[PDB]
């Protein structure tokens, strides 16, 4: 029949949440400026220090690790187990001791997933619509776009979401919000190091942080995806190194490509059976609830890969890759700080975050892909306080780094 | 305490936990109570047989590559591999109308699901195929679709019952609208594959009502009769209202693997004209960071010639066990339903509660199946037996049922 040569028909209206999303994705859309800028100038050569999408090859030991859990995939059969498609036990003891070890956390606390995008979305899910959030500024855009599309917000200003309270931090406060003016909300979203700017929260400031969520009754959500980066003794590498955090904070964590790691989508949540919702329901019972509903597990193949990650040559070779990743930060930092700008991060954090006041930072964006043929990212797409600087990742290549330092200096020596 | 965060009323709508868990802990805890007892699981069907090893291969191959290659970098996509969706689109639905670009690959249905009742939100009401896997419900449930409990499902729900007397396919001149149409062929638990005619009156039956249809085609591999469909896109005219979810990974049989996908055609609009896939994309890019590359080397290995031929014999197999277990029950007498066009059955023991069943099962034979209660209210009264195991364990398990049963 003719029916089926029509379209229309179909009378659900688009979630509200969605319209109030102003673009789309940060990283999406610069993978999507670089294949225009490509198709634009198809000899170009260009080196991407943008997304973060050119890690180098993962450590041989974690590979073969993964590989052999693949090919043994058609010896066996399928796992079965009540402990658990909360991740693998033995990989859960190897996160408890190796990460939590002077932080108490059990293993029973930990529930491992294919990466921690994926669980900030399912965190949302679990708060629901009613919350209202805080999210440090400038951040990652995940926290903030999924509040957005979960309800938890009003509409885009022109700057930033009403309803969402960012919480600021930049040079002059050393990036760490002023807590005594920070409005109360339900939810804190805080990442250290922070992504884009590489600051590293000190023991003290990690210390007022989890104080303020405490007198204010707040659930701390707490990315750590970079602390494998640290090197300040100073600035801790996971939440529950502060007393009291284990009743407020969730955290989360990274073995993905996000954090470094070539082919890996793995990551973790930390769920303290301490953290009671208002009237004394445990946080874990309802995380759990999501986990086994709205998730499937994570491949045993790539929890092997994190388990031997976790091994004494694992480490050993994970060790020598966060080392040549800081290195290619501080070449970065270095090259920046030579030409005359303000440069932050590099030492805390794999990738640097370079002040260009004056200029919209899609503009410099933009600037520094025309005269250089290299990928940045703009300040301006991790928040409102991002304005006025741009992000350069430092996963990629030795010879491509210094390829792009030999681009900028010709460029802005 | 020093919280002030209200627990999200939704959470405690729900009256129990996940239904699978629960089985499993029940099977742990009556290994417990008896030691010496060899359980056969014919429950959850997390006992799959082996991969075939063309897939475990690229798998290992992409996995051993790792060592020494850089992380990828690309436009062509965060949806996953362009080969990957294009052998998809070609493999299943060459004659159906998809292209590649509307083809998202993931980590899991189960996953997709969740992250599709993300992208509809609160406001939309909800029908379900009834009986059907939990996921639809309980989802439903917690993104705040629903209402309360009433003692024998949610509130706000419209359930589409699916029996032995309605051919397993809903009365939809009966059927109250909503915005959203949860179906399932072949259906888990019961097996059922809707035919050419019935998915015909379900695709009118969303366009007249102006729906969003999301098809499960999870166990379509499985479908032998020629008159099912194993995609809703051959229907004339789904494309207009039908989200389709598909899954590769350990629920459909393949041990190890967790990946599945979802096609989203352009053509699908809301009420004012904004396309779907655009905001199926936005959710894909922002709350998921993309299918590992070695489980899609795996995917992309499985569709080559010799992947299917191999995928092909694991069928063969799983649909031979189904079938010695549906003639074990016929021949004693039960209903028996499935087994033909999906690799579990669906036995009918009326009069007594599915859970007292699943428990004398249990304890009589050493077999875990399921209650066919854990998968809705229309579930009540019959148990599944997942057709994933070895064949020594099938044909003991028949042994056990006919002792106990015969």
């Amino acid at each position: 029949q003719a029916v089926a040569q029509r379209a229309g028909t179909i009378d659900v209206q688009r979630n509200e949440n969605f319209g109030k999303l102003r673009a789309g994705y940060l990283f999406p859309e610069i993978a999507r400026r670089r294949k225009a800028h490509q198709e634009k100038n198809p000899d170009a050569k260009i080196i991407s220090l943008g997304i973060g999408d050119t890690t180098e090859p993962l450590p041989k030991y974690i590979a073969d690790a993964m590989a052999k859990a693949a090919a043994g995939l058609a010896t066996r059969e399928g796992y079965s187990g009540y402990g658990a498609e909360q991740g693998q036990g033995a990989l859960r003891e190897a996160v408890a001791s190796t990460f939590y070890g002077h932080a108490g956390r059990a293993a029973d606390e930990i529930f491992i997933s294919d990466g921690s995008k994926c669980d900030i979305a399912r965190i949302q899910m679990m708060f629901g619509s009613k919350p209202t959030v805080a999210v440090q500024d400038p951040s990652y855009p995940v926290y903030v776009d999924t509040s957005v599309m979960m309800g938890m917000t009003g509409d885009h200003n022109g700057t930033g979401f009403d309803g969402i309270e960012y919480m600021v931090c930049n040079p002059d406060n050393h990036f760490f919000p002023d807590l005594s003016k920070a409005k109360r909300t339900d939810i804190i979203f805080f990442c250290s190091p922070n992504n884009p700017t590489g600051a590293a929260a000190t023991r003290a400031q990690l210390t007022e942080l989890v104080n303020f969520a405490r007198k204010n009754g707040s659930i701390l959500v707490y990315d750590a995806a970079y602390a494998l980066y640290i090197s300040n003794p100073d600035c801790p590498k996971t939440i529950y190194e502060i007393p009291g955090a284990d009743e407020v904070a969730i955290e989360t964590c990274s073995f993905s490509k996000y954090a470094g790691f070539t082919g890996v989508r793995l990551g973790w949540t930390v769920v303290p059976k301490a953290l009671k919702y208002a009237n004394g329901e445990p946080v874990h019972a309802d995380w759990n609830r999501v986990m086994t509903t709205c998730f499937n597990g994570a491949s045993n193949i790539v929890q092997a890969g994190g388990l031997a990650c976790l091994q004494p040559e694992g480490l050993k070779e994970m060790n020598a890759m966060i080392k040549f990743y800081k290195e290619n930060a501080q070449i970065l930092k270095t090259t920046f700080t030579e030409m005359g700008f303000s440069v932050y991060g590099g030492d805390d954090a794999p990738y640097i975050w370079v002040g260009f006041p004056g200029k919209p930072s899609w503009d410099v964006f933009a600037e520094i892909l025309e005269r250089c043929n290299i990928v940045t990212t703009p300040g301006s797409g991790y928040g409102p306080a991002g304005e006025g600087f741009v992000r350069a990742s430092a996963f990629g290549s030795r010879e491509n780094i210094l390829e792009a330092v030999r681009r900028f200096k010709e460029a802005y020596g």
